[PDB]
């Protein structure tokens, strides 16, 4: 999911 990639990048930070 493209919201998931956002989610994960957001998580990493």
């Amino acid at each position: 999911g493209i919201l998931d990639i956002k989610n994960k990048v957001s998580n990493l930070f």
